DNA sequence: CAACTAGGTCACAGGTCAG
DNA sequence: CTGACCTAGTGACCTAGTTG
C-alpha cells in the first residue's frame, strides 16, 4: 500500500487512509493542539511526496484533510 | 559510527544532513547556498580546490560544488531516528 | 484473543548571533 | 559570511487498546 498522502510505503490504515508513520505521525501532531503553521510561501499549492513533504507544513496538512485523514475515519481492527 | 567525518571537508559530522554526513559549516554553508540567489564569485583555479577544514572557506564555489558532488540534496534528507 | 492502529517516546532542517 | 549552540519538529518503533 502508498501512504494516501506522500506516495511513501504506509504502516497502515491510519485516520481514514492508508498512510506512512510520517503522515500519521504528522497528522496526529496537527490536530492534537492549536498550532498555527506559518502562512504558504508558494502560493497554497505544493506538492507533497516522499522525497519533499516536509518543505510546507501547511500544505502537507491541507493535504491530509482531502484525502480524507480524520479521527472521525479512524478504524481499529481487521 | 561513534565518529563519521564530513563528507565534504574532513572536519567531524554532527549527523547526516542533506543526505550525507557533514560537519556543522558545510550543513549550514550547503542550507545558506542554495536557500539564496546566492552566486559565489568563480573560482581562481577553475575548480578544482581541495577541502579540508583549514581551507574549507577559501573557494566558496568549490565546497559548494563538493557539497553537490556529495550529494547534497534537500531531495535526500533523511529526518527522524536512524532505521536499522 | 488476534488482527491491527492511535499515541507517546525519543533518537534525530533551520534560526541565531557572536566572532 | 561562518558555524556552535538552540528551537521546533520528524517518523521508526513500541505497545496499550480497540474491534470482530
Ligand atoms: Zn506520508
Ligand atoms: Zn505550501
Ligand atoms: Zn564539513
Ligand atoms: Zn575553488
Amino acid at each position: 500500500l502508498l501512504c494516501k498522502v506522500c506516495g511513501d510505503v504506509a504502516s497502515g490504515f491510519h485516520y481514514g487512509v492508508l498512510a506512512c508513520e510520517g503522515c500519521k505521525g504528522f497528522f496526529r501532531r496537527s490536530i492534537q493542539q492549536n498550532i498555527q503553521y506559518k502562512r504558504c510561501l508558494k502560493n497554497e499549492n505544493c506538492s507533497i511526496v516522499r522525497i519533499n513533504r516536509n518543505r510546507c507544513q501547511q500544505c502537507r496538512f491541507k493535504k491530509c484533510l482531502s484525502v480524507g485523514m480524520s479521527r472521525d475515519a479512524v478504524r481499529f481492527g481487521r
